[PDB]
DNA sequence: ATGTACAAACACACATCAAAGGTTTATAGATACATTGAAACTTTTATATACGCGCCTTTTTTTTTT
């Protein structure tokens, strides 16, 4: 509603029916010829020098780069409303796409990319030197002030103000859309449902919120702080909340964890206001205060964050602000003394506001954020925006659709992240656990899933192979139920939920520039916590349903996170699928986006060598069938 | 429809901190011997003088067995 589900959807335009081709345009004209219905991307044999051309690309549509002459393509809606940034002459593109009219010309795909090229820049939302006001800009979105009620009736007719920017200021429009169509000076009350009111009256309408613009402030309790560096992925998201008019904001989509503070200094850097940051929990937000957040750019002494056992100074500094969501994303909340914190700054008119991996978080929680800041602007980072809870109203029409995504293939051509070859091992299956799984039920199914003989036999193979070729590893798996048996049933750590906080600390200490007790397991919420700068050996067994994405996303932080640069990066990924089973179908659907992401995958139902263990326990069926007597117990607790 | 493993509050059961205190003992006060050198102390005598007292020495009296 506030927000727009517009943020996860890309592979679209794809304008192609069982009789697409036009008379072929480009079949003359073969200097490149992209799919041009579909939007897809193809060089023309007048025309094969590509590398230079990536970012012409970049603005539509998704390719293959492992692709030969070149990768794949396709169109997107908000893909061009994404492009507004440059503006550039929109049909220039088509004009690109002249020499790519390769059937004849799709001018109706042309006018939809006319049209793809309608909404970015073509904003509409009013806002006045110093204040926002009741117009609207570009020709995509620009009644998305004036006609209004909450933008036009909730435009207010004041003439125009820096000074006069702040009575008003039908809420705060302060990170209104392109703007001024005459425009109706803003009101203080009532757009926290015209985010919600926009795409309800879909403005596709492209939000503004300034770096000087807005004299409701001698403005506030930030300043620009530069001191940071750039590694090659940084500059386009920062300048990509520029725009025209004045500044703006939106969403980023991101393998996070990369500094993204010092990112985040900037733009709150660069409009001087009122700014809070959150982030998920004190079980998560420690990763962040202190080795990544002051070889940046700011005073060694401001902020406060607040749980109220842990707690700061609040009532204290008119600087700015940090705290977490679901400390008051809930009536859940410690010291009342929270609500001698909650009512102001919940009621505070905040310049900005950082979330982060907001992207578990559910709008049946998400939505408190919404109902508890309305900053002025707002920080989009999360995970992943192709989802499960892919419901209607993402974050996008609160801030916007991801800006940047990431690069891996061709751009770490400046940086490797990791390079990558995945391994999935294909394990038979024993009908004797099975028989009765074809007796089972609800997911207590799947326990007889984890059942099955042929883990252990590769389970040591992968830390033989690891350490007779010597690299060490980091496994993943769950269901701890009996995955913490096989922990001391690997002669390796076990890993658990509901633990205390000490014995959290022994797992690291003489373990990690050492090179003897070198293996690890994994809880469901240790993964929130941190993974080692080492072992990029990594091993998936165990995983569930819909978690995958998490799950998937879960494995990201260990090889996006690194950053080294050297030749050629010997690295691998493994993962145990047991064969004829329930889940592996829902795993390819889980690698249905594997190698989409270019860092790919290959299979080994059986290596050159993976016999070779004799130190594994069930070596003989029989034990593997006194682990049946065993396997009963939960499943016949189950 | 539909509730379930999973992890945040939220106030609390759990391991920790800290004041107090018997007991031990160097450690020192005071202690009782251990040293020794040092000066305050002893001896002749004879010599008469003019004493006693006890002891040299002896005269007179005093007391058991055949």
């Amino acid at each position: 509603p506030a927000d727009f589900v517009p943020d996860s959807v890309s592979g679209m335009f794809r304008s192609h029916d069982f009789s697409y081709l036009r008379l072929r345009p480009d079949h003359a004209s073969r200097p490149l010829w992209i799919s041009p219905s579909d939007g897809r991307i193809i060089l023309e044999s007048f025309s094969p020098l590509a590398e230079q051309a990536q970012d012409f690309l970049v603005t539509i549509a998704e390719p293959i780069s492992r692709p030969s002459h070149i990768h794949e393509y396709k169109i997107t809606a908000y893909s061009l409303y994404a492009a507004v940034s440059v503006g550039l002459e929109t049909d220039d593109i088509i004009s690109v796409l002249d020499r790519l009219s390769k059937v004849p010309v799709a001018e109706s795909i042309i006018n939809f990319i006319k049209g793809a090229t309608i909404s970015y820049g073509k904003v509409k939302l009013v806002i006045k030197h110093n204040r926002y006001f009741v117009e609207t800009t570009q020709a995509d979105i620009l009644q998305m002030l004036l006609n209004d009620s909450v933008i036009g009736p909730l435009r207010i007719d004041s003439d125009h103000q820096v000074q006069p920017p702040e009575d008003v200021l039908e809420r705060e429009e302060e990170d209104d859309d392109i703007d001024a169509v005459h425009s109706f000076e803003i009101a203080n009350e009532s757009v926290e449902v015209v985010k919600k009111r926009c795409q309800e009256i879909d403005y596709p309408v492209l939000e503004e919120y300034d770096f000087r613009n807005d004299h409701r402030n001698p403005d506030l309790d930030i300043d620009l702080k530069p001191s940071t560096q750039i590694r090659p992925y940084q500059e386009k998201s920062l300048s990509k909340m520029f725009g025209n008019g004045r500044a703006r904001s939106g969403i980023i989509v991101l393998p996070c964890g990369a500094g993204k503070t010092l990112v985040g200094i900037t733009a709150a850097c660069t409009i001087k206001k009122s700014v809070i940051v959150l982030c998920t929990s004190s079980v998560s937000v420690m990763q962040w205060r202190q080795q990544f957040l002051q070889w940046c750019t700011l005073q060694p002494e401001n902020c406060a964050v607040f749980t109220s056992d842990n707690k700061e100074m609040f009532q204290t500094e008119s600087g700015l602000v940090v705290s977490t969501y679901s400390m008051v994303a809930n009536t859940r909340n410690r010291s009342h003394d929270s609500q001698k914190v909650m009512d102001f700054l919940t009621g505070r008119e905040w310049g900005f506001i950082i979330l982060d991996e907001v992207h578990v978080v559910p709008a049946a929680m998400f939505r408190r954020v919404v109902s508890t800041i309305a900053a002025h602007a707002k920080l989009g980072l999360t995970a992943t925006l192709v989802r499960e809870d892919d419901k209607i109203g993402d974050l996008n029409f609160l801030i916007g659709p991801k800006l940047y995504e990431a690069n891996w293939m061709e751009l770490s051509q400046k940086g490797h992240i990791a390079n990558v070859q995945c391994a999935e091992v294909w394990c038979p299956m024993t009908a004797e656990f099975y028989q009765e799984y074809l007796r089972e039920t609800a997911r207590k199914r799947m326990l007889l899933y984890i059942m099955n003989p042929t883990k252990f036999q590769a389970c040591q193979f992968l830390i033989q192979y690891h350490e007779r070729r010597g690299d060490k590893i980091i496994v993943f798996s769950d269901n701890v139920y009996a995955l913490q048996e096989y922990a001391l049933k690997m002669g390796k750590p076990f890993i658990y939920g509901s633990t205390p906080q000490q014995e959290r600390m022994n797992i690291l200490q003489n373990f990690q520039y050492n090179d003897q007790i070198n293996t690890i397991f994994l809880s469901k919420v240790g993964d929130t916590s941190i993974d080692l700068p080492e072992a990029t050996c990594l091993i998936q067994i165990s995983s569930h349903y819909g978690s995958r994405r998490q799950e998937a996303q879960r494995l990201g932080r260990i090889l996006r996170a690194k950053r080294r640069n050297d030749e050629g990066f010997n690295a691998f990924f493994y993962s145990l699928v047991s064969k004829d089973t329930q889940e592996m179908y829902y795993s390819t659907k889980r690698q249905a986006f594997l190698v989409d992401q270019g860092y790919a995958f290959k299979v080994i139902t059986h290596l050159h060598g993976m016999e070779n263990i004799p130190n594994l326990a069930y070596a003989s069926p029989r034990e593997r069938r006194e682990l049946l007597q065993e396997v009963l117990l939960k499943n016949e607790e189950a």
